[PDB]
């Protein structure tokens, strides 16, 4: 089997991407944030504290003839950005772009933190990291991908995120029309439950390539590119007037600037992030200070190849017995 679904930016900055997901019988379509950095499929629901729902579409398990309470199961998750959610668990039928999993754990939120409430466009998350990170207790549950894997034509999914435009998540096949040149594959460590890999280096603008190993995670659920302070300083040094602002929470730059590109290495291959992809706009409405899309990972504890990086590539998440990651230009 295969599936193919369009993923759409939630706003004009590409702060996140939403993908429609069918849950239950009859189908209830929710728009979920596909997140290769976590492993829970959770939704706003009829069980979510009413004051914490503000415009989201909710899953109502009592209206699904295939929903079953997973007795005694609870979940609770905290994300890198400080947001969180928790609740109980149903199993139900879940379909993405024509690919159907029966018996998928659907984690129903009883509580969500303010950042979730405040984002009316995201109805929940669909985790695509390794199932070892799933938070359901006392019986850990599998991700949608893990459940689908054996049925797929090939045990892979691909992320093709757009810049200020829709893109595609495919399951079970590689669309050879969706990228240019060849796909370069690179090793993955699953030791921390992430799609963790090692970039071979970077360049800033038209500058020379610096060969250096940068361990990090391919994370569709993180907006920005978070890299070591040395790398980030070298980038922003090429932008007149750019500076790190403790008050704002990272590097800012004059909105009048033209940003240089940033290149990262995948083996001997190179992925070029255009400068415009690094512009996250005014820090507040009407400001001439703009927020940067490349930020320091210092104090995160891990480097994160988030959407800024991934949207410059066609990315293969190969879930073979020994997982790997592939990157192609597009």
């Amino acid at each position: 089997s295969t599936g193919s679904a369009t993923t759409t930016p939630i706003d004009s900055l590409d702060d996140a991407y939403i993908t429609p997901v069918q849950i239950g019988t009859p189908a209830q379509t929710l728009n979920l944030d596909f997140d290769t950095g976590s492993s829970d499929l959770w939704v706003f629901s009829s069980e979510t504290t009413a004051s914490e729902v503000d415009g989201q579409t909710i899953y109502t398990p009592s209206k699904s003839t295939t929903a079953k309470l997973l007795s005694g199961a609870t979940w609770s998750i905290s994300y890198g950005d400080g947001s969180s959610s928790s609740g109980d668990v149903y199993t139900d039928t879940v379909s993405v772009g024509g690919l159907t999993v029966t018996g998928q754990a659907v984690e129903s939120a009883k509580k969500v933190s303010s950042s979730f409430t405040e984002d009316s466009t995201i109805d929940g998350l669909l985790g695509l990291a390794f199932s070892t990170l799933n938070t359901v207790s006392p019986t850990q549950q599998k991700t949608f991908f893990d459940n689908a894997k054996a049925s797929l034509d090939s045990p892979v999914f691909t992320a093709d995120l757009g810049y200020h435009a829709p893109g595609t998540y495919n399951f079970g096949f590689i669309d050879t029309t969706a990228y240019t040149g060849s796909i370069t594959y690179t090793a993955v460590s699953t030791k921390q439950g992430f799609w963790e890999w090692t970039s071979t280096g970077y360049a800033v603008g038209s500058g020379t390539f610096k060969s250096t190993s940068i361990d990090g995670i391919a994370d569709t659920g993180t907006t920005l590119l978070y890299l070591p302070a040395t790398v980030v300083s070298a980038y922003w040094a090429q932008v007149s007037g750019a500076k790190s602002s403790s008050s704002v929470g990272g590097y800012v730059f004059p909105c009048s600037a033209t940003l240089p590109s940033f290149t990262f290495g995948v083996g001997s291959a190179r992925i070029v992030i255009p400068g415009d992809y690094i512009d996250f706009g005014p820090i507040s409405t009407g400001s001439s200070s703009c927020f940067g899309g490349i930020q320091s990972s210092a104090g995160i504890g891990i480097n994160i190849f988030g959407d800024v990086a991934l949207k410059a590539a066609f990315v293969v998440f190969n879930g073979a017995t020994t997982p790997t990651l592939g990157f192609a230009s597009k």
